[PDB]
C-alpha cells in the first residue's frame, strides 16, 4: 500500500477533515486529526448544512453514515417573501424529494463523524502554526504543545488557513459583500411574527441590495443572516463594532427602515451579532508542483467561495471522497500521484462551483434583484 507503515495528519476537524479521517481510517490507515478547538463540546456557530446526492451524501454512504445523517437531518421547504412580509413563493418538500438535501445542525454532523472515528483520532487543542519537511516526514509545530510528525499532511483547516504555502502562494480575497449573522433562542416567543412568517420553512427575502436568509428551526433556535455590499465607509470596517449590539442594531434598523416590523423585531431582539466579510480562495493556475514532501488541501482550505447559492461543504466532501479513494485503491505508484489526480479533478468541479457562486453573488446583490 501507499500508506502502509506511514501515518497521515489531517489539519482541522471540520466536517471535511473529519470525513477525510473516517474514509482513511476505515481502510486501515494510521490517521490523526489536529483540531484547534479546546474540546468536542465547543459550540459551532452558523446555519445548517445540507448534503447533496452524488457528493456530500456519497461521502457519507462510503463511510456507512448515510442513514445516521438522514436520522438527524430535516427536509425543509423554502418561502420567498418581500420586504413587506408578503409571501411571494412557498415550496414545501415533496415526500419523494425528502432525501435530496435535508438540513442538519453542524454540531450534530460533527458528532456523527466523531462517533464514527476510533477513540483519540482527533487531538483537541492543537492549533498548527508551522510545517517543516524532513528527509521523509513532516514536522508539525503546534501552539504551546509538543510537535508531531507525519508522512502525509492534509490541510483541512478552513478558508482562512495560514499553512498553505507549501501548496500554493494564492491568497484569500474579499469579494465585496458582507454578512451579519445571529441566533434567536425560542423564536416562537422572542420573534413570533417573523417565526410565523417562516411557518416551518426556510425564508429568503431581498430588497434594495439587502438580503435576508433565515432558518426558523436549527435544533430549536432560529438562525438568520443579513447580507449586503460592503459599505464604502468600511475601508476600515468603521462605525459597526460587532461587540456592541446597540451599534449593530442601529446600523441594521437604518438599512431595513422600509421593511415590515416583523423583520425589524428580529433585529431588535437579537442578543449578539457576528459580522463576516465574504471571501474566496480563487482556483486559477495550478498549485505548486514538486513539493518537498506529500501535502495537499481539501474543503474550504482548497476552494473557499461565497455561500449564497448553496456551494460550500459538498465540494469539500467530494474532495475527501476522491482523495481517500486515490490513497487507498492501489492504482497509484506514489502518494504524490494520488494527490495530483485528486487536485486535477478538484480544479474542474471546484472552478465550476466558484464561477457559479461568484456569478450568483454578482446577480443577487444588484440593487433591483428579486428571487
Ligand atoms: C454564512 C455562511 C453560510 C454557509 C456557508 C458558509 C458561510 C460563511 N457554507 C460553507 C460551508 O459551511 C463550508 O464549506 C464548510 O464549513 C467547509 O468545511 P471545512 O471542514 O473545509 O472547513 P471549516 O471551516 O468548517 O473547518 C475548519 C476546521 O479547522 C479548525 N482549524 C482552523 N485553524 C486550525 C489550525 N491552525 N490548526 C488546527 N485546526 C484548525 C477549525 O477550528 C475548524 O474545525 C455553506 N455550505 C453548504 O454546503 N451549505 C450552506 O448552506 C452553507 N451556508
Ligand atoms: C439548501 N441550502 C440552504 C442555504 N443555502 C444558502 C446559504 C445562505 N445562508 C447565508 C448567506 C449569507 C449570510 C448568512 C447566511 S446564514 C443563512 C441562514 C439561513 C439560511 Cl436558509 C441560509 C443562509 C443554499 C442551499
Amino acid at each position: 500500500n501507499l500508506l502502509s507503515d506511514k501515518n497521515v495528519a489531517i489539519i482541522g476537524g471540520g466536517p471535511v477533515g473529519l470525513t477525510m479521517a473516517k474514509l482513511l481510517q476505515q481502510n486501515g490507515i494510521d490517521v490523526s486529526v489536529y483540531e484547534r478547538d479546546n474540546d468536542r463540546e465547543a459550540r459551532i456557530f452558523g446555519g445548517t448544512l445540507d448534503l447533496h446526492k452524488g457528493s456530500g451524501q456519497e461521502a457519507m454512504k462510503k463511510a456507512g453514515l448515510l442513514q445516521t445523517y438522514y436520522d438527524l437531518a430535516l427536509p425543509m421547504g423554502v418561502n420567498i417573501a418581500d420586504e413587506k412580509g408578503n409571501i411571494l413563493s412557498t415550496k414545501n418538500v415533496k415526500p419523494e424529494n425528502r432525501f435530496d438535501n435535508p438540513e442538519i445542525n453542524r454540531n450534530d454532523l460533527r458528532a456523527i463523524l466523531l462517533n464514527s472515528l476510533e477513540n483519540d483520532t482527533v487531538i483537541w487543542d492543537r492549533k498548527l502554526v508551522m510545517l517543516e519537511p524532513g528527509k521523509k516526514k513532516w514536522t508539525l509545530t503546534f501552539e504551546n504543545k509538543p510537535s508531531e510528525t507525519a508522512d502525509l499532511v492534509i490541510i483541512a483547516n478552513g478558508g482562512m488557513s495560514k499553512v498553505r504555502k507549501f501548496v500554493t502562494d494564492t491568497e484569500v480575497e474579499e469579494t465585496g459583500t458582507f454578512n451579519i449573522q445571529a441566533d434567536i433562542h425560542h423564536p416562537e416567543v422572542n420573534c413570533p411574527g417573523f417565526f410565523q412568517l417562516c411557518n416551518g420553512n426556510r425564508l429568503m427575502a431581498a430588497h434594495q441590495g439587502n438580503l435576508l436568509f433565515a432558518n426558523p428551526n436549527n435544533n430549536g433556535a432560529l438562525h438568520f443572516g443579513i447580507s449586503f455590499k460592503t459599505p464604502d465607509e468600511w475601508k476600515n470596517q468603521t462605525q459597526v463594532d460587532f461587540q456592541n449590539r446597540n451599534s449593530v442594531v442601529d446600523f441594521l434598523l437604518k438599512e431595513f427602515s422600509d421593511w415590515d416590523e416583523r423583520y425589524k423585531e428580529l433585529i431588535r431582539v437579537t442578543s449578539s451579532f457576528v459580522g463576516l466579510a465574504t471571501r474566496i480562495f480563487p482556483l486559477g493556475k495550478s498549485w505548486k508542483s514538486k513539493r518537498p514532501l506529500p501535502i495537499t488541501m481539501i474543503g474550504d482550505a482548497a476552494h473557499l467561495m461565497p455561500p449564497f447559492a448553496g456551494q460550500g461543504v459538498n465540494s469539500g466532501l467530494m474532495d475527501a471522497l476522491i482523495l481517500s479513494d486515490n490513497l487507498t485503491n492501489g492504482k497509484f505508484n506514489s502518494i504524490e500521484e494520488a494527490i495530483e489526480n485528486y487536485e486535477q479533478q478538484m480544479f474542474i468541479y471546484g472552478k465550476e462551483a466558484q464561477e457559479e457562486s461568484t456569478q450568483n453573488e454578482i446577480e443577487m446583490f444588484k440593487p433591483d434583484f428579486t428571487f
